[PDB]
């Protein structure tokens, strides 16, 4: 009865395995590597200016560098904010695409085997051996 | 046998809707109160879940968060529970 | 056929009884103090600090996960023992359950008695 209609699937494991196979994490790293280096250089160069702007006597040159530094800082902030946001957004968009593809596979396997309910293994403390763990069947079906 | 004796409910969705409707957030104007109001809504939602479960003769109601997939043969009583919340 | 068990509750009680938490503090208090003072020593004035305080952070998290995992394993062993004695075929974590009738037994107490 129950061995026929209920199954369990390890969503966490599918996610990890599919993420690695697709290389989603490395692909995101590549997508932001450039902007990340740029932002890093900006801070290196911005500290160097503050370094002098901390040891200069009042006057035309100090007033010009300050106005300059204060200008860079605002740009850095406005650029670093947009960075972190896009990072998080893109990351979420990707992890979500992964979840969806996995769920499509769970549904397919479930319909193939006439299973009405598939519970996430993380919420199961124990199951008899005639209750199917369809994780492996699902992985193979992920497109 | 536990077949149509199992149903699903989306606690996340319910907690959000009931929270907005009771405007518990705006009722701020911080842990002993944000967590207390959280609990208060959970108890109210669980009471409604229990009433709907008995009403439809369900023995076990699972949180949709722990369900990877359910066919149309497994009822989602979320909408029914929302109507019963008080 | 189906039962529920409060995994969170069991984990709390078993961790408390084994004292895993204090054992982990002891495991890291030394290296931790070496860092606290090592901080004020540098703060009162650094590539070795950051590169050492980082490894420490990792080691602790890794070690905490291991001890956590060992506790979960011991509890799962007790859940199975109780499930097989009472002919239960599926045990769901109570934290994923919004309602259960009396025919769906909560075996938390029975499991606790069998841990280890």
């Amino acid at each position: 009865g129950m061995a026929d209609k209920i199954a369990i699937v390890n969503m966490g494991s599918l996610f990890q395995q599919v993420a690695q196979k697709t290389g989603v994490s490395n692909t995101l790293e590549n997508e932001f590597k450039g902007r990340a280096s740029e932002l890093q250089r900006m801070e290196t160069d911005l500290q160097a200016k503050m370094k002098k702007l901390q040891s200069m006597k009042a006057g035309s040159d100090r007033t010009k560098l300050e106005k300059d530094v204060m200008a860079q800082r605002q740009t850095f902030a406005q650029k670093a904010q947009a960075f972190e946001q896009d990072r998080a957004r893109r990351s979420n968009e990707e992890r979500g695409k992964l979840v969806t593809r996995i769920q499509t596979a769970v549904k397919s396997v479930a319909n193939s085997q006439d299973i009405d309910l598939v519970v996430d293994a993380n919420a199961v403390a124990y199951n008899s051996s005639d209750v199917k763990d369809i994780t492996a069947d699902v992985l193979k079906q992920v497109k």
